[PDB]
């Protein structure tokens, strides 16, 4: 009697392969799934392009998108919970920033380093 | 004052310029922008175009949950039930998109601040 509802995720935008933060809300059937993202958009999204990350693993190589980081590539070197909110602490250059949650988002090509062990799919 | 018009203001982070509306004069040149997309931050007047409608026959960027940063030119406007939609012309098609999906990048938009730029 389990269910992914409700698990947070980092899911595919179809447009451009990028991977966002999100949460399941239903089996919408031929292993897709209804995706709320974070930035308040809904689709549904192949099991094969949802990672079951939460959170994304330390070491891994993402991309921040904050208002004031626009697509700029880094390594996870720390995760905090504060109030409730989980930050990563995302080094570039040789400095580390917190971003919030939502503003980590996964290239295509950074998504697919987590496919084998994190991806829907198999599951 | 500049108060409630509505334009399309440059995103410092990507130097792309995005729809929204003067709520406030801060000075110094500077402008409170609440942009369509639900963001507020303060922006110069040298980065806002005081474009309501952008004009027939600019080159323009759509960005859609469906097309994600493609350019084409400007050769329609129209209203429906007070909403501004414009007609972009790319790759043999004319379609339609809501104003909040027309951005310009650096280059489109700073071809337009000698006539449209609030400035100074
Ligand atoms: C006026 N707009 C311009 C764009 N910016 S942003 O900070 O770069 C941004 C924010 C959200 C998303 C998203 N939903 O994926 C993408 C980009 C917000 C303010
Ligand atoms: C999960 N997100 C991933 C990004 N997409 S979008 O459709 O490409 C988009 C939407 C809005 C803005 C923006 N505010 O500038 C930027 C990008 C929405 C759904």
């Amino acid at each position: 009697g389990n269910s992914f509802v409700g698990l947070r995720v980092v899911a595919k935008w179809s447009s451009n392969g990028y991977f966002y933060s999100g949460k399941i809300t239903r089996d919408v059937g031929a292993g897709k799934y209804k995706l709320l993202f974070d930035d308040g958009y809904e689709c549904d999204v192949l099991g094969k392009d949802i990672l079951l990350c939460d959170p994304i693993p330390l070491d891994t190589e993402v991309t921040a998108l904050s208002e004031d980081e626009y697509f700029s590539a880094g390594v996870v070197k720390g995760h905090r919970k504060e109030s409730g909110e989980l930050y990563y602490s995302i080094e570039k250059e040789g400095q580390r920033k917190w971003y919030k949650r939502m503003a980590v988002i996964l290239s295509l090509e950074q998504g697919n380093r987590l496919r084998e062990q994190y991806g829907l799919g198999p599951y």
